[PDB]
């Protein structure tokens, strides 16, 4: 249920549990799963999700690499590594609108898979 997996990842991101680049790596994991099973439409949607988060996060990031300077969606949690920040309010709105559109496209491709994730989340 790769589409469901994507929903779970976005839930953690929007709840400031996971930041960039971790969120993009998790999405890339699902992207590879989709591509392996020939789910190209879904793969392309998740690729756009990754690009959306990368383009908003990479230019304002106070560092580089994979162990610090994370960029969280709206708030920096107390377990964040040094030099972590959150997106500015305008970027928050732009990123969420685009991700919501992309998530809708995914849900439309695999409604049973996304519904199951919503059930599992509950």
């Amino acid at each position: 249920d790769y589409a469901g997996g994507v929903l779970a990842i976005l839930t953690q991101y929007f709840n400031n549990m996971v930041g960039y680049p971790e969120v993009s790596l998790k999405l890339a994991g699902e992207e590879a799963n989709m591509s392996r099973e020939g789910m190209i439409n879904q793969k392309e949607i998740v690729h756009q999700m990754v690009e959306t988060i990368r383009r908003a996060s990479e230019p304002i990031r106070q560092g580089r690499g994979f162990h610090d300077a994370y960029v969280y969606f709206a708030s920096v949690p107390e377990n964040a590594p040094p030099n972590s920040i959150a997106l500015p309010p305008q970027a928050q709105s732009e990123v969420q609108a685009k991700l919501t559109e992309l998530m809708q496209k995914l849900a439309n491709r695999n409604p049973q898979g996304v519904a199951e994730e919503e059930q599992e989340l509950a």
